């Protein structure tokens, strides 16, 4: 096991952080158009989870940490299609801001749109470190959307979540839409997909949905609404036990919201060491809290 220790920025507290998250939030405002006017939020939430979700807990490779995602091997991964565009939004941020490391800057970028969508707050800690291309984890530790409840258990196992903690991650769900020329799925899953929302869970069990094959010759499940669910999102409600976690969230927006903070925090920082005097997390405020 690796260790990876936190090391803040030189100099650096929350007003700098929360002058990069302005950065990041002004132009989630600006460039609007991108997606059929989504907006980038949901694509940068995506990107967020993706270079988190290598992590690897029995020898701690992969992770957020290292920002490897810099790296071709990552960047080309093909669980990774389309996060390309989340990576290009960023670039004017970061050459605004060379001293914030990857890591930071790719798992910032994820709670600023959170936030920014009327989401919940989620604290955030800074202090990842880039780590040398050799550091880059190989490809296929990202998960497959073709599989059952046992595979998504299992799955999510390696990243250290529980049932509660994976049912909560996926109402991420809501946002955006899946692609047919990225991932060989097409749709969303809701109407309001650039806003938080417990949609997700409300739409797993109120729509009517039907097994059909899209045009890349993939099974995903269709609602007369024109909203999709993968195979791994409709095995939480095939599950038993995810199913009774679907039905508390789909009923309490503000328990959803709580459990997906923590969650959410959690996979952004799986890996990471903070040390016993490393600041307290960071909650940053929103463009609207600000006035801006
Ligand atoms: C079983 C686990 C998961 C599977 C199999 C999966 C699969 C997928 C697929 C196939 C797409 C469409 C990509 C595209 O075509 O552009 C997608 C999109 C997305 N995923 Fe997941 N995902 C999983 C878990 C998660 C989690 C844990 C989060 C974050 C908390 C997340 C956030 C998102 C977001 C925000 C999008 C929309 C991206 C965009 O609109 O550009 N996913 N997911
Ligand atoms: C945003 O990715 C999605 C959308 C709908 C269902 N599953 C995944």
């Amino acid at each position: 096991t690796l260790v990876h220790v936190a090391s803040v920025e030189k100099g650096r507290s929350y007003e700098d952080f929360q002058k990069v998250y302005n950065a990041i939030a002004l132009k989630l405002r600006e460039d609007d158009e991108y997606d059929n006017y989504i907006g980038y939020g949901p694509v940068l939430v995506r990107l967020a989870w993706h270079i988190s979700g290598t992590w690897d807990k029995h020898d701690n490779t992969g992770g957020s940490y290292g920002g490897t995602y810099r790296f071709k091997k990552e960047f080309n991964d093909p669980s990774n299609a389309g996060l390309q565009n989340g990576f290009k939004f960023l670039e004017p941020i970061h050459k605004e801001f060379p001293w914030i490391s990857s890591g930071d800057l790719f798992s910032l970028g994820g709670v600023t749109a959170v936030q920014e969508m009327q989401g919940p707050k989620i604290p955030w800690r800074c202090g990842r470190v880039d780590t040398p291309e050799d550091t880059t984890p190989d490809n296929g530790r990202l998960p497959d959307a073709d599989k059952d409840a046992g595979y998504v258990r299992t799955f999510f196992q390696r990243l250290n979540m529980n049932d509660r903690e994976v049912v909560a991650l996926m109402g991420a769900h809501a946002l955006g839409k899946t692609h047919l020329k990225n991932s060989g799925y097409e749709g969303p899953g809701g109407a309001a997909n650039n806003v938080f929302t417990n949609e997700f869970y409300l739409n797993l069990l109120n729509e009517d949905w039907k097994l059909e094959k899209n045009d890349a010759n993939n099974e995903q499940w269709d609602s007369k609404s024109g909203y999709m669910m993968l195979p791994t999102d409709y095995s939480l409600i095939q599950d038993p036990k995810y199913l009774s976690i679907v039905k508390e969230y789909a009923n309490d927006q503000d328990k959803f919201f709580k459990d997906f903070s923590k969650a959410f925090e959690k996979l952004l920082e799986d890996g990471i060491t903070f040390p016993k005097d490393a600041p307290s997390p960071f909650i940053f405020k929103t463009l609207e809290e600000q006035g801006l």
